[PDB]
């Protein structure tokens, strides 16, 4: 029991005409998985000769979720059509592991040697770049400085060797960061114009395969509950994918390449499904989808960058609070059937709403655990507020994100003066689930308020359900 899909929505959105996305097929999958793999590549590359680094961890895929945010082009995954073209959250990542990358360290002597790597890098740096004659000297003598108090006899604790480092580091960084600010500037406009042409090539192999299956490519202000994403353009033939259990372990494989998942979550697949297809009655399409909807989520993640809440605290969310909507889920990790996630093509037929900031609900009760992108959390609060002020109608969003403080995030900051909070408070921060802090924050309009008020109760049982 890690979800509930009896529970029915109480979002209400306008009706809307069917999405224009080129209905999901394992072939074009694939050919996006296969390029998706040689762009994190060239990122490795980039990374590599410019920098003389390993890509950041989790940078990536932080990048995708960024650039979705202002991505106006044709792919569900990789982006292509951006305003601006430099990333700030890939820059961001790869200057702070310039000149190296800051490692965890348990002993005195793996600090004496990542202070001493700093600050050999450093000199590397100035010695073989361009750099102002202002820059040079400052940096020199820092690291000379750090050398000199290495070179003496007696020796220094662990703290002193990790208060050198990070002291170091405030004199240097802002001069190494101007030494290879271009060059990294560099690094996130080609992967961003390799990512484009890539994508160029997926939506011809899209566009050809449709037209070999004689496929053609070429509405109110009503109020009505919210229904899964619907695509336009008819879906293309079943394809052969053969499926086999293996030690409670799904195995779905499409012309020799096998895609994994456990069979709870394919029974939980087959479940959404059932409640939210309605063009394969006979199931014949339903392997071909779920190939797709584990190769899609496999890509993304590469194989540290969201979080899940526990079972007992969604069941308090309902219950307390009538909570029945997930504004950031997959239909891998949900517990309610109506849902928003990233990719409407091949999402909606496992219940996705589509991408939250295109989700607009004039009333209803949501809870919110954004991916750590922060840009995307900024965008979900500018998002919230429009919603909150748009209707009258009750609204209510309960939002778990990190509690940032160091420096803060714009969302959390902007959530905690916004003139529809009700509450806040913080929680247990955010552990790996089988199946810092976290910030809750309550915004509702007023019929929200009145309709599911936090309470002293309602608080507590909600608190109950970590305990
Ligand atoms: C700890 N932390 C993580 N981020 C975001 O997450 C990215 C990676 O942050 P990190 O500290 O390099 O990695 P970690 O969070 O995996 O330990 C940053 O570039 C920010 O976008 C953070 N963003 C802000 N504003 N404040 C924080 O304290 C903070
Ligand atoms: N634009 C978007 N809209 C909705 N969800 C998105 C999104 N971009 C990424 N996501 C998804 O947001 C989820 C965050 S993890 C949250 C897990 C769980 N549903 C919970 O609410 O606790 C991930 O599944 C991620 O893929």
């Amino acid at each position: 029991v890690y979800w509930d899909l009896d529970i029915q929505t109480n979002a209400v959105i306008r009706e809307r005409a069917p999405a224009d996305h080129l209905p999901p097929h394992p072939e074009i999958e694939l050919q996006r998985a296969q390029l998706t793999t040689k762009l994190r590549q060239h990122y490795h590359e980039l990374c590599s000769q410019r920098e003389g680094i390993e890509p950041p961890r989790e940078s990536f895929n932080r990048w995708l979720l960024e650039r979705k945010v202002v991505d106006k082009g044709l792919d569900p995954l990789l982006p292509s059509e951006c305003d601006p073209v430099i990333s700030p959250s890939m820059f961001r990542e790869i200057m702070n592991d310039i000149p190296i990358r800051l490692s965890r360290i348990k002993y005195k002597e793996e600090a004496r040697k990542l202070l001493f790597k700093y600050a050999e890098a450093a000199k590397k740096m100035i010695d073989s770049r361009n750099v102002t004659p202002e820059s040079r000297k400052v940096v020199k003598w820092n690291v000379e400085d750090t050398m000199n108090w290495l070179r003496r006899d007696h020796s220094a604790s662990k703290e002193d060797y990790m208060d050198r480092l990070e002291n170091l580091r405030k004199q240097c960084g802002p001069h190494v960061a101007s030494v290879a600010k271009d060059s990294v500037e560099g690094i996130c406009s080609k992967i961003y114009h390799i990512s484009a042409e890539y994508v160029r090539r997926i939506r011809q192999a899209h566009l050809t395969l449709l037209k070999e299956c004689n496929i053609s490519v070429d509405v109110q202000d009503r109020l009505v509950y919210c229904y899964p994403v619907r695509l336009s353009i008819p879906a293309p033939p079943q394809t052969r994918v053969e499926l086999h259990f293996e030690n409670d372990i799904a195995c779905l494989r499409f012309k020799g390449e096998m895609v994994k998942v456990s069979r709870g979550h394919f029974n939980k697949l087959e479940l959404l499904y059932r409640y939210s297809c309605i063009d394969d009655p006979r199931f014949e399409k339903f392997l071909s989808r779920v190939w797709c909807l584990i190769k899609r989520y496999q890509v993304m993640f590469g194989s540290g960058l969201q979080g899940s809440l526990p079972v007992p605290v969604f069941e308090a969310l309902n219950k307390q609070f009538g909570v029945t909507f997930e504004c950031f889920a997959s239909p891998l990790n949900c517990y309610f059937k109506q849902f928003c996630s990233a990719f409407p093509d091949i999402d909606g037929f496992f219940g996705s709403r589509g991408p939250f900031l295109s989700f607009s609900p004039a009333s209803g009760s949501f809870e919110a655990n954004p991916p750590f992108c922060e840009e995307l959390m900024d965008a979900m609060v500018t998002h919230f507020e429009d919603l909150l002020g748009r209707s009258s109608e009750p609204l209510s969003f309960i939002i778990f994100v990190p509690e940032w403080r160091d420096p803060p995030t714009p969302a959390l900051t902007r959530m905690e003066a916004s003139r529809f909070r009700r509450h806040q408070m913080t929680v247990p921060a955010f552990e790996h689930e089988y199946r810092h802090g976290t910030a809750v924050i309550f915004l509702q309009n007023n019929a929200g308020f009145a309709k599911w008020e936090p309470t002293t109760e309602r608080i507590q049982e909600l608190l109950a359900a970590y305990k």
